[PDB]
DNA sequence: CGCTAGTCGACAT
DNA sequence: CGACTAGCG
């Protein structure tokens, strides 16, 4: 997530209602609804006690979209991307820590702080997501599990003309290159739409409204793939890309000391990490619903060599990718949990 | 001004 | 997997 990005391009936003997309298809980052729905029943999840509140919680939004004449495609997170594995490990550590700390604070009499701590121990499993999948198929709503991050999958679905908008709370989608992103959408249909074409309405951006320059800016500001340099946020990065009339980003990053008038020293780790980040934003593996094949988010440019993009995602046989995408195969144990078939009845 | 980083809402009773 | 704000350049 790009920290403070939404406030940064606030001028490119537009308070709309989902009715705007009536008779059209919209893909959804379901993790948001899953998380929020899981907050309501944090105790049950922390104790391991059975629950299904988040299911109905998601079904509220789903049935709402269906009521306003929208066709939603619920997209779920799949395998763990090696690029964002540090953050994953940290989040897991803090999850277990908050779990046990909650289990101990429950004994101090502070039931309030125990549940407050259980709110920060929410771990969205793939079983829950599968409950949501089945519940969605009950209403005939198409579901799709991304090979890796949901972000990339959604980005593909939006850039390939399969969907026109993306419902989410993550500003990461904008960096990937989504045309229209609906944020802050409530249970009634009220959300904030950000159109890429409106990026020109931002004075702070300047000539950084192109997808590539915008990507560079989002990366330099700090992302889940690469921590930003000490003292480099959105405005300074944007300033760099504004003042730099150079297609080669590498030399620019090397002369970041010259562009920003700051005595900046760039480690060798950061250049490689940057190339990694950009290659991850560009060529992260997604799943084509039509051709049923594992493809990168974008067409492989002749610049980069695909054999050095293992961090962007590893390939598998497209049948396995299909069985994962349908949610039939477990993301973790790789074992068959279901046997749903779209043939014998999006694709 | 601009950026880091730590706090705490989100659900909902 | 986010929106504030104190604290500092
Ligand atoms: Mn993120
Ligand atoms: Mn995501
Ligand atoms: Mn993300
Ligand atoms: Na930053």
């Amino acid at each position: 997530g790009i920290q403070g990005l939404l406030q940064f391009i606030k001028e490119a936003s537009e308070p709309i209602h989902v009715r705007k997309y009536k008779g059209q298809v919209v893909a959804v980052d379901t993790y948001c609804w899953l998380h929020k729905g899981a907050i309501a029943c944090a105790e049950k999840l922390a104790k391991g006690e059975p629950t299904d509140r988040y299911v109905g919680f998601c079904m509220k939004f789903v049935n709402m979209l269906l009521s306003h004449g929208i066709k939603p495609i619920l997209v779920f997170d799949g395998c763990t991307l090696p690029s964002k594995k540090e953050v994953e490990r940290s989040r897991r550590e803090r999850r277990q820590a908050n779990l046990l700390k909650g289990k101990q604070l429950l004994r101090e009499g502070k039931v309030s702080e125990a549940r407050e701590c259980f709110t920060r121990s929410i771990n969205i499993t793939h079983a829950m997501a599968h409950k949501v999948i089945k519940a969605a198929r009950s209403q005939g709503v198409d579901c799709l599990v991304a090979p890796y991050e949901a972000d990339a999958q959604l980005a593909y679905l939006n850039k390939a003309g399969i969907v026109q908008a993306i419902i989410t709370e993550d500003s990461d989608l904008l960096a990937f290159g989504c045309k229209k992103v609906i944020l802050k959408m409530d249970q009634f249909g009220n959300g904030l739409e950000i159109d890429q074409a409106r990026l020109g309405m931002c004075r702070q951006l300047g000539d950084v409204f192109t997808e590539e320059k915008f990507r560079y800016m989002c990366i330099l500001s700090g992302c889940d793939y690469l921590s930003s340099l000490r003292g480099i946020g959105l405005a300074k990065a944007c300033k760099v890309l504004r003042l730099a009339n150079n297609p080669d980003i590498v030399k620019v990053i090397k002369k970041i000391g010259h562009y920003l008038k700051m005595n900046i020293t760039v480690p060798e780790d950061y250049i490689n990490g940057f190339i990694r980040a950009n290659n991850t934003f560009l060529y992260q593996l997604v799943f084509d619903p039509i051709k049923r094949k594992l493809i990168p988010l974008n067409a492989y440019e002749d610049d980069v060599d695909p054999e050095t993009l293992s961090y962007a995602g590893q390939y598998v046989d497209d049948s396995i990718a299909l069985q994962i995408a349908l949610g039939n195969k477990d993301i973790n144990t790789f074992e068959q949990i279901d046997d749903y078939n779209p043939d014998t009845a999006l694709y």
